[PDB]
């Protein structure tokens, strides 16, 4: 039907919002939406922008949230039509951001309208929180502007997270949760020494095999009706010279769990460290965690988004928490209830990112039913 | 006593001859033995100096082997006298090419001088085969003077190479073979992903971890009443694109056996592939053998240095094959019977390489001692 969420989705992925550049995406989302009574609230730090758009006072409070920045797009010559050229093509739209995350932006913004003009005495708020810096460290995005809004009690009662979550069509899946990610840096300590006098040296990479097995044997837990069971996975090993005739005195791991919460950060930590204890292996080992897990249980958010997919698209959609993380990590500290809902991330972050051009209107549709159903 | 292998010992310390540079070290030693009765043949390969020098036509041929090349000083100002300036010091030689290998050199020079005074009609053949690549790669060094002799039927009944092969004391050890060197490079392949789909990926770490454990815990061989048990020992192992969040989609690991002669090449190859096999692992594995092992058993040279150790050093030596290889792994070929022996091997390669004065007129007249028994 309409196409103006297509128009939009058009302008924003023509704007190189490479991180933490913004290239006044959110200037474009602050002035269209001030005509219907958004507020808007600029929130920089560092190199970041950040902007949170609100109109309404009271509860319940719905938030939209989503980043204007986009990922490189490596080599354009790769590419079938230019990046930041949105094109249409065999029933697609292609371009940098078409799935991650633009699109999703355009459609929330255009439901804001649609709703906004069928009930302009809706109850409670609409707001936006949008960043500059999601596919970057991320460390003066999101994660700042949360803190903001928590320090003066201004809280959200469901939150929308636009990621792209459906595995092929629009609606089949919705994201209620994401694993906590855990990561530790491993350094294995033996002693340096000519490789035909084994008894004067101590091979790292020998003292840590027994170990290394055990770790990605263990069965860490089960899962639950909400998550896959925790995951462990070596992601770099580096140790010797560079010479075959040297054992070398050191050996480097970096591993990571995406972790449920049927497990718990130092849970992980201590059977990590038994395990390496119990073969005797020497080491240093630094941890860092860039996330908690969190969960919105099945509840009315959950059931409202379930029940617009059903009348836009059709479809019974599959809560899941697979995948990597968002940034609802940060969110939920705020929001009650909390679930990302977009378009197929199948070509996210790659060459000839799309997103199909019926799923356009659609996804619009789908949020603009769930603000109906919630205000 | 005799003060003239000390001081050749000083003149060849003194010239610089880092591999595969000689500095005139063979020119000085040929025109020294050329004064009783050496012929020299000059025999040069690509950069390399090599020189057989040979007094007498028939057998017994008993034949020194040595290499006047060096491994580099590193930094001059962390030792402790200028390595190319030979010192005494607490009783010590110190200068690069002290322990590994001029004195031995020096002090066989001196030994056929004082033995064909002593015996000018002795029986049999005295002969030098000297290199200036032992310390580098070698491929035109020793290895093409011993097809050169071959090739002519010019072959060798005793054979000494004088290797640095005590323990501490002069005598204790003298070497009757060494291990051979298998190196393999192996890479396992999976399929690159990022880590928080598991599923989707091959963890090359992971399918290689249970073969690792099993290979860094298999038990070769038994050893025997000449060698020590195969040894089997990781150099280098490498995966990963530095990216914490991606599997890798292959995994280097370059691994070394110094094997006994209850093993062979062919065997312990194929029980590392079939242990790679048995565990389901994907790979390419390249492998390369600088060396087989190679044994003299007790006989007429072992215990003729043993005699010679007895009476001038007073203490029984051990035979061994222990530790790493030298060039007798070539000149056994054309060697019936062949032994390393020289002094304390404990500072070769390092700063402040250095040998006991005491020992340098002691492994002269061991050398002497050795020509006595045989010739
Ligand atoms: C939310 C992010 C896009 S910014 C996402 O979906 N990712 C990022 C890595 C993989 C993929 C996934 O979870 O399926
Ligand atoms: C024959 C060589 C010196 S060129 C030697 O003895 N090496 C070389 C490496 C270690 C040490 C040893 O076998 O003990
Ligand atoms: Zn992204
Ligand atoms: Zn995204
Ligand atoms: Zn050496
Ligand atoms: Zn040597």
């Amino acid at each position: 039907t309409e196409t103006q969420s297509l128009e939009l989705a058009k302008e924003l992925i023509s704007r190189p919002s490479v991180t933490p550049d913004d290239r006044d995406c959110q200037k474009l989302l602050a002035e269209r939406l001030h005509k219907i009574g958004f507020a808007a609230e600029e929130l920089h730090f560092g190199d970041t922008k950040n902007i949170w758009l609100r109109r309404g006072t009271k509860a319940p409070v719905v938030c939209f949230a989503g980043h204007t920045d986009v990922v490189p797009t490596g080599p354009v010559e790769k590419w079938d039509s230019p990046p930041f050229e949105p094109a249409e093509r065999d029933g697609r739209l292609y371009g940098r951001g078409a799935a991650d995350m633009k699109t999703s932006i355009a459609c929330f913004v255009t439901a804001c309208e649609r709703f906004v003009a069928k009930h302009p005495n809706h109850q409670g708020s609409i707001a936006l929180l949008i960043t500059s810096d999601e596919e970057g460290d991320a460390l003066d995005g999101t994660t700042k502007v949360v803190d903001v809004l928590k320090a003066r009690d201004e809280l959200i009662d469901y939150c929308i997270v636009g990621e792209p979550t459906a595995v092929d069509k629009l609606g089949d899946m919705i994201k209620n949760g994401r694993r906590g990610s855990l990561s530790g840096n491993l350094t294995v300590k033996g002693k340096q020494g000519h490789i035909a006098y084994p008894h004067l040296a101590i091979n790292p990479v020998h003292t840590f095999a027994p170990a290394l097995l055990e770790l990605t044997q263990e069965v860490w837990d089960e899962g639950n009706e909400y998550f896959p069971p925790t995951s462990f996975q070596i992601s770099n090993i580096n140790g010797g010279t560079g010479a075959t005739n040297v054992i070398p005195g050191e050996l480097n791991v970096k591993f990571n769990f995406r972790f449920s919460t049927e497990s718990t950060e130092a849970g992980l930590k201590q059977r990590v460290h038994a395990i390496l204890d119990k073969h005797g292996v020497q080491y240093d080992l630094q941890w860092s965690c860039s996330g908690q897990p969190f969960l919105t249980q099945a509840g009315k958010l959950t059931d409202v988004a379930r029940a617009a997919i059903a009348e836009t698209c059709g479809i019974e959609a599959e809560l899941s928490t697979t995948g990597g993380t968002s940034d609802g990590r940060f969110i939920k500290a705020i929001a009650q209830e909390l679930i990302e809902l977009g378009p197929s991330n199948a070509t996210i972050h790659q060459i000839n990112e799309n997103v199909r051009l019926n799923d356009i209107p659609k996804l619009s549709a789908v949020y603009e039913g769930i603000l109906a159903r919630l205000l």
